[PDB]
């Protein structure tokens, strides 16, 4: 329950606060090389917001980028960012779509045991149309954050591979149609486009309005039905590198289905390890 917060909710909760129930805004902007999320933050951001670096708060040994980090690493990261036991996290991003990389971080706090995490509707795109309540860097104090990762939130290469036979869960890919069909290139050097056999293409953009807001739960229910996805049966989301897949997990969450694991490795890992030849 209660996973998303509006542009007006956040304006009020700051001029609150409350006692034993703190707030902490986050700019989890992340882009494919095309924009500097940290420099853009320092130029323009929401008061109190600290920048959440998706590639920094990641597994330090993997050759893949923004793989879920270890429990001790996420505790040290979230802690130093102003997140504790009673903290209420609100994540946004300055993306053109409204929300893009923000649901990835929403999913991350949930996976490590901190369910007191919400998302800002429309992100910064709509924090512009609806008023203008900043510059600088940012300075929150620590933590004593505890992290216990629930592996039920993540699917591995082997799980996806073995599902090709078992069919125990539905797989939704949130990449653009072109990339999924194999008609548009992949943004990574040497990686070819295409998709995992038996997966459904539901691009992450289908979950949002042209305004950039999240579609209604009834609209998302209609989408899942039209794409031939049964929200009563198990569902796993995938994409290019495990970022926009969390939009699918969010869509299903707002429909009453919180158990939607993410294939963290996603297309880049699949292309590397399965080596599809066409
Ligand atoms: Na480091």
């Amino acid at each position: 329950f209660q996973s998303m917060v509006s542009a007006q909710w956040v304006a009020e909760a700051l001029r609150a606060p409350r006692a034993g129930q703190p707030l902490q805004l986050l700019d989890a902007s992340w882009y494919l090389p095309k924009r500097d999320a940290r420099r853009e933050f320092e130029e323009r951001h929401i008061p109190g917001a600290a920048f959440f670096d998706i590639d920094q708060c990641s597994d330090r040994t993997s050759p893949y980028d923004h793989m879920l980090p270890g429990a001790e690493h996420f505790a040290e990261y979230a802690g130093r960012l102003g997140v504790g036991a009673a903290t209420h996290v609100v994540i946004y991003d300055a993306s053109d779509q409204g929300l893009y990389s923000a649901p990835r971080v929403w999913w991350m706090f949930r996976a490590f045991g901190h369910h007191a995490v919400s998302l800002l509707d429309g992100g910064l795109r709509h924090w512009l149309r609806q008023n203008l309540p900043s510059s600088g860097k940012s300075q929150p104090a620590p933590a004593e954050f505890r992290a216990q990762l629930d592996p039920a939130f993540i699917k591995t290469y082997e799980d996806i591979k073995e599902n090709l036979e078992s069919r125990r869960f539905q797989v939704v890919d949130s990449r653009a149609t072109g990339r999924f069909r194999g008609t548009e290139p992949e943004p990574r050097d040497g990686i070819e486009p295409g998709h995992i056999p038996g997966t459904v293409n539901i691009p992450f953009t289908d979950f949002l309005s042209q305004e950039g807001l999240e579609k209604s739960p009834e609209e998302i229910r209609h989408l899942f039905q039209e794409k031939k996805v049964d929200l009563s049966k198990p569902l796993v989301a995938t994409c290019g590198s495990g970022v926009t897949a969390c939009h699918v997990a969010l869509g299903a969450y707002l429909c009453g289905k919180p158990d939607v694991p993410i294939y963290d490795g996603s297309w880049v890992e699949w292309y590397m390890r399965a080596r599809p030849e066409d």
